[PDB]
């Protein structure tokens, strides 16, 4: 309605009817909600077709299979263009591979763009709010959030609305606004009005912004605007990216393509000085500038074909179907290079308590001090039944020693587990388990001061939804609390300073302390025994603090916590220094030493992960605050630490990781699994210093101790449950919390780079084998066999659609078992290279043996010997040597007919065994691919088209063919898998089986060479 900043706190609250510390009437609810409007920004779209599409054409070797096509167009000017046909079709060849390759790489990203959107809805927006319906803080969907309301927020949450500070429930409360004011560091705030009638963002201490986070505070305000009209609404329409795309493998991939270009080129150029030096035949070739201007015909086709042009677009199609992948199994990835990079990655850091374990916490166990004789104490240890965040489901079992819950002892914990907390429950309609607000510890707590502990009062049959406020509010209402100590972690505790509302019976003066059973048996030098208070034991302490060793023995990794009494403090408040020596000088003695033990299950899909992990080669590290003990046994339970085993230099904490001798700093960083009690700076320098050996680095985790570290770590994680700081901080966000997903990642990023190493051995070595045939037809004299229009179409059936579609490869065998790469080695190595050179030394031989066979060895053509052959050119009609052959045969369409079949066979066959890097189609059969199976039957299809109807084949330069060619062209072009085959064969065993597939090769190979009488060649020079 209008600014409130400059406004006080008295009258903002007055400008509705909201009030502090209560909610909204729902009426009034509803009737803001249909003014002002739901809490909703618009989600525009960034990314219009059209520059969808033309995001892809842009790239070296895209651009100059453009310009080649321009060329093509500008040459084949003879002639009016109102006939397309004769002289039009090898521009629209060229162009008709790209425009398929755009059109795979537009729909697979759209695929996988409205694949993510969707996700990012699995969850809906939640925040605490105060309403009029339920006395305590319930979590509402932020979507419906009207102005002022009181709105709640604590520490690792986003704010969903502008809200102004009406009161602050923590010492200092620090706001990271990076998103909005572009400020890194966090900023503190107040109440404060603002005194600037137009104050800057920086300068603004009295309002949180919408989408900004907490770094450290507890908070409650007042929400000022709401949706478009939020200071994040209203510049929403500044658009702010950061185009950047170089990953490391498209950089080197780039590098790899702008090589290639340089030594294509050398080839063309090579092309044309070699050749038209003895081009003075007379077909069109007496003048110089015929010859020349069809021989660089020659050199842009062949440079367009020995390019692979489809390399932007199945780069693109690999991340789209990546970045699908992960959406339908629940992963918001918000960085394509990470994925890819997370093939090599090799130490996994974990956050123990929130990631690793379930993250709902509930309490199991409790034991009081009963009745003492001497240095011996009897502890009565009972036991709590329920895990769920539910009162109702919390019966105490009715086995232990109490079941009325009449022991003074368990009266006094009730109370101070329900006045030493700041947290609460909630019922929400879309389940029946009720929802967690504030940490879980406190939480359990709450869950756990339910039971009729302190009086047993008949609430049976009352409200529902009553219990979680009417659980502790007894005992809150007949004790005021008056104020709070910091949580240090100093002393590792906190303390509540109480005067009760009871009539001066009890002193009104009281403290409640929570915190680690080590620190208050330290600080405790007095006990409390049923309802009097006696002098501090030795052997009693030693007692609680085996049972407390005994909690950590395996049961539940050691998650309990103390709550202890001081009855005589020194002054309400007499100083209170922001220091950490004040807060322990303010715990000399206390009472009342007993604990209380928590459950905190780990998940369950964990340790099989982590037991993948292992495998693929990446190890994986628990940083955690906790304790080392804990952090020790939950690696146990996982897995990450054998059992039995000597961790005596595999796992540290902080304090001792920070005093090493830097050869044992170096060393005990590579060899540890597991640091605990780690400071957020500890753990980006653990990062770091991982970091610094050459290793990439994942790190997940979903609070704001592991938010800096995310941000060292090549790759950060953060939990779909967790704190919103570490998603802002992170990479890859588990919606489904779900810890499989990572390895899922893993396999995808590797995936995808197999994928990316199979198309560039397929392009190149069919390219180097085009490349190698032409060499061959020139250097041996034979007439020439590829003219421009059947290159250009050889390249757009061999290198377009079933290239393409190798990008749709299913995952290999053995991708999880290999060792992760290093990504500084060469791209391509010394035996692929030797492979490429053999298989396009193959493809050429086989082409220009094909031409030849039709010359020399035909059932349907004339007997040329090999002689004549290499000297066709030397035709006077009247040579002694050629008596008896026409040599206008030698421009017969037969033997061109024969090497483009040929050509294309044989690419399709290496297309087919393009599907793994060492595995054989006897292990993959190709029906796995669907895709490329379809492609290379439309591909087919169109050859046979081109090849078997009136004009086409006249326009090609080719004629239609029978029964005993196709069988001569399958028979020469079959060899070249069996020749993969035994590469593979060599790089498995050397270098380093589906009986269905063998019985139908087996049959359509022996049809193939039934009848053989192509032998009896002449000599090769
Ligand atoms: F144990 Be982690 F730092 F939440
Ligand atoms: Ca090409
Ligand atoms: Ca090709
Ligand atoms: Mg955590």
């Amino acid at each position: 309605m209008e600014n409130a900043h400059t406004k006080t706190v008295e009258e903002v609250l007055g400008h509705f009817g909201v009030n502090e510390s209560t909610g909204l009437s729902l009426e009034q609810v509803k009737k803001l909600k249909e003014r002002w409007g739901s809490n909703e920004l618009p989600a525009e779209e960034g990314k219009t077709l059209l520059e969808l599409v033309i995001e892809q054409f842009e790239d070296l070797l895209v651009r100059i299979l453009l310009l080649a096509a321009c060329i093509s167009f500008v040459l084949a000017w003879f002639e009016e263009g109102e006939e397309t046909i004769t002289a039009f079709v090898e521009p629209f060849v060229i162009l008709l591979i790209l425009v398929a390759n755009a059109i795979v790489g537009v729909w697979q990203e759209r695929n996988a763009e409205n694949a993510i959107e969707a996700l990012k809805e699995y969850e809906p927006e939640m925040g605490k709010v105060y309403r009029q319906d339920r006395k305590s803080v319930q979590r509402i969907k932020a979507k419906d959030i009207v102005p002022g309301d009181i709105v709640e927020i604590a520490v690792g949450d986003k704010v969903p609305a502008d809200i102004r500070l009406t009161s602050i429930k923590s010492t200092t409360l620090r706001v990271d606004q990076s998103i909005l004011t572009g400020e890194s560091v966090s900023v503190i705030k107040h109440t404060d009005p603002v005194p600037d009638p137009r104050a800057v963002n920086q300068d603004k201490k009295n309002m949180l912004f919408s989408g900004t986070n907490i770094a450290a505070g507890k908070a409650m305000g007042v929400v000022v605007a709401t949706g478009v009209n939020t200071e994040i609404g209203k510049i929403r329409d500044e658009m702010v990216a950061t185009e950047q795309e170089r990953t490391p493998l498209q950089q080197k991939l780039d590098e790899f393509g702008e090589q290639l270009s340089k030594v294509i080129s050398l080839i063309c150029i090579a092309v044309w000085i070699i050749n038209i030096g003895h081009f003075n035949d007379p077909v069109h070739g007496g003048s110089w500038i015929r010859g020349a201007i069809y021989y660089f015909k020659i050199a842009v086709a062949l440079a367009v074909a020995a390019i692979p042009e489809g390399l932007p677009a199945v780069i693109t199609t690999c991340l789209a179907l990546g970045t699908r992948r992960m959406a339908k199994k629940n992963a918001i990835v918000r960085s394509l290079p990470s994925v890819e990079t997370l093939g090599c990655t090799s130490v996994i850091c974990s956050d123990k308590t929130g990631t690793l374990t379930t993250n709902q916490m509930s309490v199991c166990r409790m034991f009081i001090l009963d009745r003492v004789e001497g240095d011996t104490c009897s502890l009565n240890e009972f036991t709590i039944t329920g895990s769920t965040y539910a009162p109702i489901g919390e019966v105490h079992k009715d086995d232990k020693p109490v079941n009325c819950h009449q022991y003074d002892g368990l009266v006094e914990l009730a109370t101070i587990c329900a006045l030493c907390n700041d947290s609460a429950l909630d019922y929400n309609e879309a389940k029946g388990v009720y929802e967690k607000v504030g940490e879980a510890t406190e939480t359990a707590l709450t869950c756990l001061v339910e039971k009729m502990n302190v009086f047993d009062t008949e609430l049976k049959g009352l409200s529902k939804i009553e219990r979680a406020n009417a659980c502790n509010s007894v005992i809150k209402q007949l004790m005021k609390k008056e104020f709070t100590l910091e949580f240090s972690r100093d002393r590792k505790s906190m303390s509540v300073y109480c005067t009760p509302n009871k009539p001066s019976r009890t002193s009104m003066s009281k403290m409640f302390v929570k915190g680690a059973p080590e620190g208050v048996i330290d600080r405790c030098t007095h006990i409390r025994v049923g309802s009097t208070k006696v002098p501090m034991t030795s052997g009693v302490k030693q007692k609680i603090m085996s049972v407390i060793r005994e909690w950590g023995s395996g049961s539940d990794t050691l998650r309990c916590l103390a709550l202890a009494t001081h009855d005589n403090p020194l002054r309400r408040e007499e100083m209170h220094l922001e220091d950490s020596a004040n807060f322990i000088k303010y715990e000399t003695n206390l009472t009342f030493v007993g604990c209380v033990g928590m459950l905190d299950p780990p998940r369950i899909e964990v340790a099989s992960s982590v037991k993948l992990c292992r495998q693929a080669g990446i190890r994986v590290i628990m940083i955690t605050g906790d304790n080392k003990g804990t952090a020790v046994a939950i690696c146990r339970r996982i897995g990450i630490f054998g059992q039995d085993e000597d961790v005596t230099s595999k796992a540290f904490t902080g304090r001792e990781f920070d005093e090493l001798n830097p050869s044992a700093q170096r060393d005990a960083c590579l060899n540890a699994r597991c640091f605990a009690r780690v400071e957020p700076s500890h753990k980006s320098k653990i990062v770091e210093f991982l970091q610094s050996f050459d290793e990439i680095t994942a790190m997940t985790g979903d609070g704001v101790n592991d938010a800096p570290a995310l941000k060292k770590a090549e790759i950060g994680i953060a939990m779909g449950s967790g704190t919103a700081v570490a998603k802002t901080a992170s990479e890859m966000v588990l919606a489904d919390d779900n810890f499989s997903t990572i390895v899922a990642a893993v396999e995808e990023g590797r995936a995808i780079y197999n994928n990316m190493k199979q198309f560039i051995r397929y392009l190149i070595s069919s390219n180097v084998g085009e490349v190698v045939c032409i060499f061959l037809t020139a250097a041996l004299g034979f007439p020439e066999a590829l003219i421009p229009v059947q290159l250009l179409w050889v390249n757009l059936v061999t290198d377009g659609l079933p290239a393409t579609a190798l990008g749709f490869n299913p995952p290999d065998l053995d991708i999880m078992n290999k060792p992760p790469r290093n990504p500084k080695e060469p791209l391509i190595s010394g035996w692929l290279f030797f492979r490429y050179l053999a298989i396009g030394c193959y493809v050429g031989a086989a082409t220009v043996g094909a031409a030849a066979w039709w010359f020399i060895a035909a059932d349907g053509g004339p007997r040329v010997s090999f002689y004549q052959l290499s000297h066709f050119l030397q035709c006077k009609e009247d040579n002694p040597d050629f008596e008896g052959v026409d040599c206008a045969i030698f421009e017969s369409p037969y033997p061109m007919t024969m090497a483009l079949s040929v050509l294309v066979t044989i690419e399709m066959c290496n297309a087919l065994n393009s599907l793994s890097e060492n595995q054989s189609l006897l292990r993959m059969p190709p029906w796995e691919n669907i895709w490329l199976v379809g492609s290379i039957c439309l591909s087919m299809s169109l050859h046979f088209l081109i090849l078997y109807v009136e004009p086409l084949p006249l326009i090609f330069q080719i004629t239609p063919l029978n029964v005993t060619q196709w069988l001569m062209v399958l028979k020469i072009s079959l060899p070249v898998i069996l020749m993969d085959e035994t590469l593979k064969f060599v790089a498995r065993n050397y270098l380093e089986i589906s009986w269905p597939f063998v019985l139908l090769i087996m049959p359509l190979v022996i049809w193939v060479y039934s009848t053989d009488t192509n032998f009896s060649d002449m000599f090769w020079s």
